[PDB]
DNA sequence: TCTCGGGTCCTAGGACCC
DNA sequence: GGGTCCTAGGACCC
């Protein structure tokens, strides 16, 4: 009842499609992001600039104090997307059993595979190869019995690397693995998770899992079971998206409801514009809005609505506008729709 | 350094249905 | 009293 899971992860995925289309990129720091005077963050960076600590999620302005030869894209989302097309296409070649999780990632389910004498392991070193040749990109991968230690697999020969974990390994593997490292743990709960004294997986095991209910509920379930090695999760193929959503930061933290309305209506077209691509005639199930001010609490009004409607988008931002500022300022505004169920 | 924009899934109270 | 819808927010991931 064992099966074969792969995943494949491109390696510092937005920079190195940079680098590969312009190779004076290759040796010097650079980093996909928003300017810091458009107070902007770091989507990704390449190793040269990882060196000097830039990660994804830092804020731009601590990346140049960190780095201050950095350069900085905007990035250019046609050529990631025709990219992850591609590889997606080559994933197609060797199964069907496909769950993409974003441009550059995904899984393949491989077991009843018979494409490298059915090893899970040569069918990944031939996928890594085939996107180096045909893409100039490298990818690294993780081979494991479910989903989740296929995932933590990948990264830890990356570079242009892979990992396989078997059967056999796996209990040794999980007795040191942090739970931090577990997808759907992240800082808020691996610091909860700490304060009881549970910082591995191996510490879990040693727990009742009625206790992990009580103190965490479903998430808890997903603890134990995740410590055990148990993950059940089937590669999907059929997920489809369920929102759409435009939001925009702006340089200046905002005060005034002329500004925001101006800001709306440079939105909208933004927003109808990417609905009609998946939904022409622009038929939804909900629309709503979204503040984040001066001091980030953040805030959303959203209801049951049939089309996309900009005035209703409007009204709503002002109401929101009017009952929850309270005089702070605002530093982004955003419009989001919530799409039809089947 | 001062904190994005695209999403996913889980929770939870009161409404509403039976 | 027991489902399921409706809304808002939070944690998380890429
Ligand atoms: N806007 C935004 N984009 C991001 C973020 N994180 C990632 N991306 C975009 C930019 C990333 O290029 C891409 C894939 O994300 P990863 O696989 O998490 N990291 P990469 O592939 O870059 O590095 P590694 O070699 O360690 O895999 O998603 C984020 O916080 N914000
Ligand atoms: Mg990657
Ligand atoms: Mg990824």
């Amino acid at each position: 009842g064992s099966r074969k899971i792969i995943h494949v992860d491109m390696d510092c995925f937005f920079a190195a499609v940079e680098m590969r289309d312009n190779p004076a990129l290759r040796d010097i720091p650079i980093a996909i992001g928003g300017s810091r005077e458009r107070r902007g963050v770091i989507s990704t960076a390449n190793y040269p600039a990882r060196k000097f600590g830039v990660r994804s999620a830092m804020p731009t302005g601590m990346a140049l104090k960190l780095c201050p030869h950095l350069t900085l894209l905007p990035g250019r989302f046609d050529a990631y997307k025709e990219a992850s097309n591609h590889i997606r296409e080559i994933f197609s070649r060797y199964t069907s059993r496909i769950e993409p999780l974003s441009l550059d990632e995904a899984y393949l389910d491989v077991t009843d595979s018979v494409h490298c004498h059915g090893s899970a392991t040569l069918i990944a070193q031939e996928i890594r190869q085939t996107i180096f040749n045909e893409l100039q990109l490298t990818a690294s991968a993780g081979v494991a019995p479910v989903k989740f230690l296929a995932k933590i697999a990948s990264d830890m020969n990356k570079p242009n690397g892979q990992f396989v974990i078997t059967p056999a390994e796996v209990p040794a593997f999980l007795q040191t693995l942090p739970l931090a490292k577990i997808p759907g743990v992240g800082k808020v709960s691996a610091a909860k998770l700490e304060a009881m004294g549970l910082r591995t997986c191996g510490d879990v095991q040693k727990c009742d899992l009625v206790m992990l209910l009580k103190r965490f509920g479903k998430f808890g379930r997903i603890l134990w079971e995740r410590s055990q090695g148990i993950d059940e999760r089937d590669v999907n193929s059929e997920r489809l998206r369920k929102s759409v959503g435009v939001e925009r930061t702006m340089a200046e933290d905002i005060h005034h409801w002329s500004e925001c309305e101006a800001i709306i209506e440079r939105l909208y077209p933004e927003l109808e514009r990417r609905l009609a691509k998946v939904k022409p005639d622009l038929l939804i199930a909900r629309q709503g809005v979204k503040l984040k001010f001066d001091d980030f609490q953040q805030t959303t009004q959203e209801h049951v609505w049939p089309r996309l409607n900009k005035a209703d988008l409007i009204a709503t931002a002002r109401k929101t506008w009017d009952e929850r500022r309270g005089g702070r300022g605002v530093r982004l505004v955003g419009l989001h729709v919530t799409l039809l169920d089947p």
